[PDB]
């Protein structure tokens, strides 16, 4: 399937134990896609002071369309030193590994895979 329905645990930035997916744009996009497939991916909602508490490169989920079965269609865009790899809509948040942190909410997304 080109798209997969996922329910992503929303994590508080200060709870996150593993603050990024790796060391290159290509690795973080690779690792994010693997964690999304394996159900081991969390979502941090971006506000003032969040991103500097996480590790670059960042992986964003961005709205790709204007929401089947409640699931917002999203795609992945990476960012390193202010350059983004991908073009898409509004940021829904930054992806991080999920290793058992208690979420505050769930974000239903349809991921272009």
């Amino acid at each position: 399937k080109t798209h997969v329905q996922l329910s992503l645990p929303v994590l508080q930035v200060r709870d996150v134990l593993v603050r990024g997916f790796g060391d290159s744009v290509e690795e973080v996009l690779s690792e994010a896609r693997q964690h999304l497939k394996d159900g081991t991916c969390g979502l941090v909602e971006v506000e003032k002071g969040v991103l500097p508490q996480l590790e670059q490169p960042y992986v964003f989920i961005k709205r790709s369309d204007a929401a089947p079965h409640g699931h917002v269609m999203v795609e992945l865009v990476a960012e390193l030193e202010g350059i983004q790899y991908g073009r898409s809509g509004e940021t829904l948040g930054v992806l991080v590994p999920h290793v058992g942190e208690i979420p505050v909410a769930y974000r239903k997304v349809l991921l272009r895979k």
